[PDB]
């Protein structure tokens, strides 16, 4: 309730106003493979996500209340997942429209050639949660699910258990205010698109016209199982 | 020249002849779904993999010079070189017309029956066979160029000179040949289309360890690990 409330301020607090928007760069019709300045655009639009993400999570209540280690841990293992699960929200896949955290807006095109497919995969997610028309207090919880889950390595994993059923809980409560059990099948298969980004970010690393920033390196070096 | 005959001896000696193909695994038609794989798919994509590397240094041992370069720079040139080898051979023997994968083994697999281990890499590597059949290059021509691709400059050879020296020898071996017949700068535009899909081979494998139904054998995976440039 106060939970929800406080899920919700975090979760519009973490992105642009309608008004903070910035077109200023949008271009509705423009024309090659990747180039440096596709892979540099990448990496920033990534990294332009990381303190928000950061900041966002120290406002879940509880958040704070779990180790330093698996705070990182968790922040880490979701970034990726968050990144697209906030963008396929926050975008508009009819106008092929990509608006990121900043407020900057793009036409899939204008991202094409540093994101590859992965774009796509991302914009088809995008209409399948648009017409699950999910209200923000409902994608307030969901996005915290997406952080607050198993990993292997937590310190506390019992209470990370615990947050997440008390956020599931503070869901359901909300969403009866098969419905549930399809937002939460959206879990899954943003853990798939989480995998094309592993795919692109190894294969930029492969090409290496311009190398990941240190923190993105690490999330991927660190979210490789084996 | 001797060494082409050498060279021609370990080629043809290095996979199946007309008449020891098997088709016991082949299917002309099997429906899968696409875009997914199971644990047996997998397996017998690192044991095709693994049966081309076994076959593959018996082939370079038969390379006349090979030998006696220091183990280190064999295993090097062996790793830098096993994936474009193992392309560019199947290449050659594959039948893209009838949609036919050929190994090294005498193994026959439809381009469907592939489509689960290896992925997209399977079509872009029938698309250079293809390319590579148009081409039309002769056996000789193709012991040469197979190992001229494994010895060549790489970086951390502890004699490099040596392997020079040795490509020198393959290269005139070569020229004398093309010139006995009677495209090299054709043969060098398709080199590119050949490491596009060197990289694709890394691309599956990544994935295929990310998704982990069965892990990599040892060897495949420290050339996995080894040819990554970071
Ligand atoms: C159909 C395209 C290529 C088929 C074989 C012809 C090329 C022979 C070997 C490459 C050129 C001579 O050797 C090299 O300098 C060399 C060797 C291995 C390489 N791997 C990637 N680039 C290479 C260049």
């Amino acid at each position: 309730a106060n939970l929800l409330t406080s899920l919700v301020r975090a979760h519009l607090d973490s992105g642009p106003s309608t008004a903070k928007l910035d077109y200023s760069k949008f271009q509705e019709l423009v024309l090659g493979k990747e180039d440096a300045g596709d892979v540099q655009q990448f990496y920033d639009l990534l990294s332009g996500s990381l303190e928000v993400i950061r900041k966002w999570a120290e406002k879940i209540p509880g958040f704070a209340e779990l180790s330093p280690a698996d705070q990182d841990l968790l922040l880490e293992s979701a970034f990726l997942e968050l990144f697209i699960l906030r963008l396929a929200y926050r975008s508009k896949p009819g106008e092929g429209k990509l608006i990121f955290c900043s407020g900057l807006v793009l036409h899939r095109l204008q991202c094409a050639r540093g994101f590859g497919d992965w774009i796509d995969s991302i914009l088809a997610f995008s209409r399948s949660l648009h017409s699950l028309l999910v209200d923000v207090p409902a994608f307030a919880c969901l996005s915290a699910l997406v952080l607050i889950t198993d990993r292997h390595g937590l310190q506390e994993p019992r209470r990370v258990e615990e947050l997440q059923n008390r956020i599931a809980s503070c869901l359901k409560e909300h969403v009866a205010a098969s419905c549930l059990s399809r937002l939460l099948g959206k879990l899954p298969e943003l853990r798939t698109l989480c995998t094309q980004g592993l795919q692109r970010i190894f294969y930029l690393k492969l090409e290496d016209l311009v190398p990941p920033p240190p923190i993105i390196d690490k999330i991927f070096m660190d979210t490789l199982p084996f």
